[PDB]
């Protein structure tokens, strides 16, 4: 192997590597029962947004409200995934 | 004061408290030279979104693209602020 400090080193680097991997998965938040769906990863990078055509027609204030709600939902789901997947990976 | 372990304790709690405070500030990301402006805080909570009326009229694909770009811009600005404000606060 390589000694205790080296093993300790590595555990730290591998733990970091697994956190970054986990952070690459995507979650899709939504608002309005699917009216707006937003996909982000663990780093909170927004990958795609799907706006229901019906929303393109009325107050832009409502669409803005739904978009903000969808993003906040995606962020909460992303946070829940980081926690859940880490706990799962560290089977102990 | 209270001993070294207690002082150490406190430094940790106060450091955490300052990070949470910093994370309450807002940044406004944008795409399209202001076509879409999105405001988020350090926790990445979306507070407001301002969509240019002109975008309500064409392909929803373009609006989606601009919204995703605005959010990613806000996230990069939020990350830059956390780093900058912390470095500033820790005047040393």
């Amino acid at each position: 192997l390589g000694g205790l400090m080296k093993q300790a080193q590595q555990m730290q680097e591998k733990m970091q590597k697994m956190q970054e991997e986990i952070a690459q998965l995507e979650v899709t938040g939504e608002s309005g029962a699917g009216l707006v769906k937003i996909t982000i990863n663990g780093a909170h990078n927004c990958r795609r947004i799907d706006i229901d055509p019906s929303l393109m027609e009325d107050d832009k204030e409502m669409l803005e409200d739904l978009i903000a709600a969808a993003f906040n939902d995606a962020v909460r789901r992303a946070e829940e995934l980081q926690k859940e997947k880490m706990a799962s990976v560290t089977a102990g």
